[PDB]
């Protein structure tokens, strides 16, 4: 219609700030959607953004017009350090170049293959030892899980795992959890609107920047070490591979393979390969203790298909529809990245009689699809049946989009699914979950919701079975 999607009239500079609640962006947007429709325009400060709500609107854009919506938008906090470099926040040629290399290199190191499956199984065994080590005490699982998860991707990018005792490793994981939570707080979402000003003011954002610089510094050190010990004929990990390609691209003035893209791309994979799976696992166990009946059914299936002796393997999932449904329901309820990572229209285009000019930022509301009442009967309830038919067999859903969809969807989905199944299964096979409080007093509502969905802090006991 030559006109952008409908939305509330914005004010100079602050945009629609007054009609939004930074502490509850999702609820604020859904409220506006009820008045303007499933597809609308919003102004986060001066950033004009088109919001897509519900399965239909999201799929039509990201898949039906995949190319048109294949551009990458921004996440102001992360942009502070990335500045458009690296695979995640890059665009155009840089994006096509870095993504293609990352996926291939990832495959070269076992992802999607027996190689990484064995890596995950071994790390899962280390988690089991670590959990038995607690002696059934009631502890905070947070870093036990993130250390295990992080060691998988760390093996690939750094060529080796971290010792669970390594204090520098714990420091890194704390940096990641800190940034992740900051982007999900009110100040974090306020930052998304007013970064032009806030990046220069005192406040929590400065601490978040500190944590990003800490992470970047660690990667820079790793790169330098690999540089002065590199064997161009035999790469030890993702970093070496990128370094070799960089050597080959030296006589190319326009190459995308240079130090800054190496540092940022590796940072993307280190953070990306750690925080979301870790958060999903953490939310998952809380959900299971909240619903004892589900844990019991999971135990019945594991003992039947796998038993108590052997280590779970990825091929076991095809014989475990219940576990498969439980994990899917954990990702659906968890809604870890509720508004996905912002996209951007790559070229002027028409969408549902709306005119979207090149460069227009887009917010695919994944959370609104994971809870779309047209695909799930009681979207607000944690219920594995959402992914099972009456015969107890696994039932797929077009609205299951926790990894998003389209041209810039998560290429870490393969690794993540294998980690979620092996870690969830191996932990449940060996332990019974014991909550600190009664199932009735357990609060599963999120602590923060912004860029991500963060579960409340909690402690628990892992009692051997
Ligand atoms: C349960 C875990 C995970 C969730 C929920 C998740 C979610 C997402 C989402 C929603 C996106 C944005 C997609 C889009 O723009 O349309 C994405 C991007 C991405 N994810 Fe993940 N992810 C997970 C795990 C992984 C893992 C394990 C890695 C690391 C190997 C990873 C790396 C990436 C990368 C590199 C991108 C950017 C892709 C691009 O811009 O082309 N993710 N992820
Ligand atoms: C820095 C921050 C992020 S945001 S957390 C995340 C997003 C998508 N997939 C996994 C983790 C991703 C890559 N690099």
């Amino acid at each position: 219609k030559g006109k952008l999607p409908p939305g509330p009239t914005p004010l100079p500079f602050i945009g629609n700030y007054l009609q939004l609640n930074t502490e509850q962006m999702y609820n604020s947007l859904m409220k506006i959607s009820e008045r303007y429709g499933p597809v609308f325009t919003i102004h986060l400060g001066p950033r004009r953004v088109v919001v897509l709500c519900g399965h239909d609107a999201v799929r039509e854009a990201l898949v039906d017009q995949a190319e048109e919506f294949s551009g990458r938008g921004e996440q102001a906090t992360f942009d502070w350090v990335f500045k458009g470099y690296g695979v995640v926040f890059s665009n155009g040629e840089r994006a096509k170049q870095l993504r293609r290399f990352s996926i291939a290199t990832l495959r070269d190191f076992g992802v999607g293959k027996r190689g990484i499956e064995e890596r995950i199984q071994e790390e899962a065994g280390f988690l089991i030892d670590a959990l038995r080590g607690t002696g059934g005490a009631n502890i905070d699982p947070t870093f036990f899980l993130s250390r295990t998860v992080s060691n998988v991707i760390s093996s690939i990018v750094f060529g080796d795992r971290f010792d669970y005792k390594d204090k520098e490793f714990l420091s890194l994981l704390r940096m990641m959890l800190g940034i992740f939570q900051f982007t999900s707080t009110s100040t974090g979402q306020l930052y998304e609107m007013f970064s032009s000003v806030m990046k220069h003011l005192p406040g929590p954002q400065q601490q978040a920047f500190q944590l990003l610089q800490g992470l970047e510094d660690f990667i820079a050190k790793k790169v330098e070490h690999n540089q002065r010990t590199l064997d161009p004929n035999s790469p030890r990990d993702f970093i070496d591979s990128f370094l070799i390609r960089m050597q080959e691209e030296e006589k190319n003035p326009n190459t995308e393979f240079y130090l800054k893209n190496l540092v940022m791309t590796t940072l993307n994979l280190f953070i990306g390969g750690t925080e979301t799976v870790s958060t999903t696992l953490r939310y998952g166990f809380l959900l299971l203790m909240k619903h004892p009946e589900v844990e019991a059914k999971v135990h019945e299936e594991i003992d039947r298909v796998i038993g108590k002796n052997r280590q779970p393997k990825f091929e076991d999932r095809a014989k475990m529809p219940y576990m498969e449904a439980v994990i899917h329901e954990i990702q659906r309820f968890g809604d870890v990245i509720p508004m996905s990572l912002a996209r951007r229209v790559k070229k002027d285009t028409k969408f549902r009689d709306f005119f979207l000019p090149k460069g227009t930022e887009v917010y695919p509301m994944l959370g609104s699809v994971l809870r779309d009442p047209s695909f799930f009967s009681n979207p607000q309830d944690f219920n594995p049946q959402h992914f099972l038919n009456e015969k107890g067999q696994f039932k797929k859903s077009d609205a299951f989009v926790p990894f998003s969809i389209g041209k810039r969807n998560c290429f870490g989905e393969g690794l993540a699914r294998m980690e979620l199944f092996l870690f969830f299964t191996t932990v449940m096979q060996n332990f019974r979950l014991k909550s600190s409080q009664s199932p009735k007093d357990i609060d599963v509502s999120p602590k923060h919701v912004g860029f991500a969905t963060i579960p409340r802090n909690y402690t628990m006991s892992f009692l051997p079975r």
